[PDB]
């Protein structure tokens, strides 16, 4: 018991280069109270494999069974398989709940999947249920998901495979697919997507998880902030213990317009150039926000959304670091949420030898010591970027 940290591991962080390359091994069994394996997939209506090598087969080890390896060492580990994502799309989604028949064949496909393969429970990650057939039909794949999965847990005498969805924070998105109340009666909790808020598609800079919106926002753009989003779902009817709130380790960035123009919402002609590990434009991990900082980046606390932002010539990036997440932290707790999610734990510095202060897994680690009141170890000092890197 107590609050949950949520973890996000994907498939893909495989194949990363150099000090990008990550594998389940590098996940300590201890940082999370929960490891989400992004993503299993959907072929004929049925769970499936991602990729040939998340299974295990003729004495190779695939990915499933080395990240479920972990509860070996730590037996209280929980771990569950999302299903969907961004790539996956909506209309195998539309499909499989669209009628009893395609639900009752996925949900039935699920359960052994799970089970053969040692997962605690399955997370749906459908971006994004949109329109009223979409609204009902997922309330109704998540109902028959949850009472098959209390059926089993009772015939098999084992405890209850957990059901879980990450959702999203855009008001619009929020009203068009999801019906609240019944979404967060049928699920164990709720993984609240509180990232992604502003990013290359707009055309001035924003963060990529501000907790607070800036003054300088138009009131429609004051939605966009993971306080407002929190806040909306309990005001449609999600428990506040239920929301566990996403923590993104890594920003979005934009290329300004005008090198000297470098404040939020200042013009923006794109994304900003891509990372060496992640290879995205719009995109970075934190670790690789860590190589800017510490190679000559400006860095800016805002202190009305409560995150900071990078500068390195025309490049910009909103991202969270060490001081914006215990902060988050501390806003969970005032406001009784259930915990905090994590988006990844592949691009926290999960090496502890990129950002500088010897820390492995320093933002997720700031998380377990906020939340659960467990020491990053001896001398885990929090990188003071103001210190370390330049001002404007
Ligand atoms: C839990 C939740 O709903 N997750 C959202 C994520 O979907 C999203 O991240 C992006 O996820 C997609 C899959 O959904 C990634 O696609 C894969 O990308 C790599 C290369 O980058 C590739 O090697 C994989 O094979 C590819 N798979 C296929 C089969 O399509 C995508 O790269 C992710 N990248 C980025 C930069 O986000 C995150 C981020 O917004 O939000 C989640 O909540
Ligand atoms: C035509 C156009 O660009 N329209 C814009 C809308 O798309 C935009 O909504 C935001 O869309 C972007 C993508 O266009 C979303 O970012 C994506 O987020 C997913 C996961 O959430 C991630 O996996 C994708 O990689 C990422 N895409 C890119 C290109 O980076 C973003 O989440 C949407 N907004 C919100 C709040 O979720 C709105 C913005 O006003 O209208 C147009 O600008």
């Amino acid at each position: 018991d107590g609050y949950k940290i949520v973890c996000y591991y994907t498939n893909w962080s495989q194949y990363r280069t150099k000090i990008g390359k990550f594998m389940p091994e590098d996940i300590q069994p201890e940082l999370c109270t929960h490891i989400i394996f992004a993503f299993g997939w959907l072929k004929k209506g049925k769970l499936s494999s991602f990729e040939s090598n998340d299974e295990t087969k003729d004495g190779k080890t695939g990915l499933y069974d080395r990240i479920n390896a972990l509860k070996k060492a730590n037996p209280k580990l929980k771990t569950l398989l999302a299903i969907g994502g961004w790539s996956f799309g909506t209309q195998k989604f539309k499909e499989m709940s669209a009628t009893r028949y395609a639900r009752q064949t996925f949900i039935y496909s699920a359960i052994p999947y799970l089970r053969d393969r040692n997962f605690d429970g399955l997370d749906i990650d459908w971006e994004y249920p949109k329109g009223g057939d979409d609204k009902k039909n997922y309330v109704l794949l998540l109902k028959e998901l949850r009472e098959a999965f209390e059926a089993e847990a009772q015939e098999v005498k084992k405890p209850r495979l957990l059901l879980t969805a990450a959702v999203p924070v855009g008001p619009d998105n929020i009203k068009s697919g999801y019906d609240v109340p019944a979404v967060a009666s049928y699920l164990d909790f709720i993984n609240l997507m509180a990232y992604d808020f502003h990013g290359k598609w707009e055309r001035e800079t924003g963060h990529n998880a501000p907790l607070y919106a800036p003054s300088s926002d138009s009131e429609w753009r004051k939605q966009l902030s993971v306080d407002h989003a929190a806040h909306l779902w309990v005001k449609l009817g999600a428990p506040k213990e239920k929301l566990i709130i996403g923590m993104p380790t890594y920003g979005r960035t934009f290329t300004l317009s005008n090198p000297n123009n470098f404040k939020v919402n200042s013009p923006a002609s794109g994304g900003g150039k891509a990372g060496e590990y992640t290879k995205e434009s719009g995109f970075l991990a934190y670790y690789e926000v860590c190589e800017i900082l510490r190679n000559g980046g400006a860095y800016v606390w805002d202190d009305e959304m409560k995150v900071p932002y990078a500068i390195h010539g025309d490049q910009w990036v909103g991202f969270d670091d060490e001081k914006s997440i215990r902060n988050k932290m501390r806003w969970i707790k005032d406001n009784s949420f259930g915990g905090a999610m994590v988006w990844t734990v592949d691009m926290d510095d999960f090496s502890g030898g990129v950002c500088g202060g010897n820390v492995k897994y320093p933002l997720i680690g700031a998380m377990r010591e906020e939340l659960r009141g467990i020491s990053r170890g001896k001398d885990a000092k929090d990188v003071d970027w103001a210190s370390v890197a330049a001002s404007v």
